């Protein structure tokens, strides 16, 4: 279920929050067969609320990936997608990510995103999973 | 026939499913000669199927591919396809594949995908063919 | 006349057909005089056939070319046509290619392809023609 | 609260302000495990105030983020977005910053800026905070 | 006058002919002085027959020119132009042709060339001149 | 206050002038604690004027800003703006400017600039500020 | 006067003639003052005329320029332009030119051409002047 | 006042012409205080007329600058500008020019423009100013 959330008001005193819902993010043995690189499949719910003036009539773009730990720090979007409305999720089974020169295990920091059209954005983080 | 399928109840409450059907990783040999280069040609069928409030409706995309798993690790989509209905599902044969560098063997995972326009996806992986 | 051809049946159930024709692949003396280069000439006929359910209303694509196999594999679209309608077909007499660096022995895999707009496809195999 | 701001009176004799409220530089941990790299979360409120002929009717861009010192200076907006109106701000929660090669220490200015349609631009800045 | 000419029966019972007249390659000391270079003027003319149903209402284009080969098999288009009508035809007086690195002769393959807007094409070429 | 101007009677007998104001050049220590780097803030206010006949008519460019000393010569506009009418001017405080590999002293000569949609154009500068 | 002049029978029986006059390739001690470089200045005028069916509705195109010959063999077209009637003419006067690294010496072919917008064209040359 | 002129009669009987006035070509003290560099300021009229036929219906180009003599032989247009008419001209004050590598001594040869869109030019030249 509710893995973390992060409420934020923002500058037109609307309370802006999102959700990250049963994350799983599932390692394999690589299709590759080399001991550097990690293969694994990202699982996962994120929503979004909104109270407060003009809820109703929300105008922003929702989020889920993870940032990956390694060779340096990159940030996957596993989906970034325009949504209406005060309320909402979007889920995902079986993304597929990867990632080599992996040298010395990974580690990987999952997200949700929630980004108005008016600019303001809110994320929430869950702790990260080593690959390893 | 039918090899793989799964299910994800998505962010509407619509119960999304995808079908793997008639997989065939065909291995030849290589039209270069060289004991290094891999060459398949891909053949199956990815079906998707909706039911839930709003299903005669579902805006989405079905693909169907493999990741090739030697050089590192690709992802090929053989097709990649606007679909809309509550049903549906297209069919390939004879897609043509091949890789080089091919340093010892080279491992296949088939995959068949339903992403939707709701930002919503699920992929049924099947299990990897040894092109060697 | 006819080389070969293939069928699949495709998932809105139509009984698609594709044939490949004529095909002459005719090798030459290299023009730059280089031992390592092919010099060869395409020639040949692609045709489809569409029937069942709702075959005067099709859209999709057809296609005429080879794999080349030697330097590496690499496929030529000799040429490549949006189509509609029941049947069609299209003809090449004189084609030109060459390629360098060959390692002794140039092989080439005639193909004929016809894709669906629907994301279908469907594609027939000659038997590879020997360069030297 | 308030942190910083800074006014201009611009060219067709608006008085013009820009403010910077709330800011958190979150120092961690780097997910690369690297002693080098240096890893943060970016929090911040920005607003501006336009006074004078013709505010309500003032169009222009409002940004926030900072200067990063180590491996050079690099300006890094953690939003930027149009305005119009003689009020209005936008808050940002958990923005994810990170940067490599930090041959000891990272320092980072954080500011806010309202840039006009006009051309002007005023720019208001903290005290650095230091990434080490 | 005539060189050379071919005929296609394309893919819609049109009997498509192309020829090619009153060619000259026109080889002349080379205007940098090089031992290595190859300079000349190409002179020709390209003629095109339709024959058979929708013939006097023809959608094409009419290519006249040379392939090079010396250092590598290179095709140079003189002229390419759109052309409608079941007849036409379009020549060209003193072309510039240059080519460097020309270790030892330079042979030039002229072609004339017709295609159809309905993919259909047809090619006919003379035998090689010899810049040497 | 007023630090320089320079006027032009361009070539449709309209007298162009061109000022710049309140310039101020703040050099700092630099953020990345580095012996080659300078880093400084501008603030400045341009201005124009234009008289003669079809002077309310006026179509230009109004420019302000820099040019940088030390590995080599290069200009900074802080802003560039099209501009309307007789008279008008923009302002610009606390802008951000930063260079390297500064081999001892960096030498900054400001400017602003008057550009007609004629072609025509008046550049008034500053007196060099040293920036070390 | 006239230098030089070239006519040619089009494919559509209209009769195409262009002209070379007053040519001029001034050679000068060159800016750089560096002795492996060649600069001058280019003066002549080009015209036309077309007699036969249709040639008061001519459309064509119109050059001017010389081929330089030392580093290479290059193009330079000083003017290129849309020409119209059966009848017209373009002058130019001190064009610049220069090339370096001519390893003693450099030849200069100058040129009139005129092409006509349906693909045919005609070019006429002059006898080259030596630049050194 | 008057520096240069040169007239052409075109290629449909107008006498062209181009003036060059009022020039100053300003070395100074570079600001990067490099012995290699040079830097200067511009300052320049160019003027045209036109006579004959179909004056007043005159469109084409104007403009001013030099080309460079030093590193190489480079052109820069200081500006460039469409006009209409059968008189006109624009002026310039204080461009900047600067290049480097100046392994002794830089000569700059001015030069103003008047180019017809009927493709036809002319060009008045300056004596070259030494930059050192």
């Amino acid at each position: 279920g509710l893995d973390n959330e992060l409420s934020l008001v923002d500058g037109q005193d609307r309370t802006l929050t999102v959700q990250q819902w049963d994350t799983f993010l599932n390692g394999v043995f690589p299709l590759d067969r080399n001991r550097l690189t990690r293969e694994w499949f990202h699982s996962g719910r994120a929503k979004y609320i909104v109270a407060g003036p003009g809820a109703d009539e929300f105008e922003g773009t929702l989020e889920l990936g993870y940032q990956i730990g390694g060779p340096g720090i990159q940030e996957v979007a596993t989906f970034s997608v325009d949504v209406s409305g005060a309320e909402g999720g979007v889920a995902v089974s079986n993304a597929h990510g990867t990632v080599t020169g992996a040298a010395g295990g990974v580690l990987l920091r999952p997200f949700a995103r929630l980004i108005a059209s008016t600019g303001d954005s809110v994320t929430t983080y869950g702790e990260p999973w080593n690959m390893n």
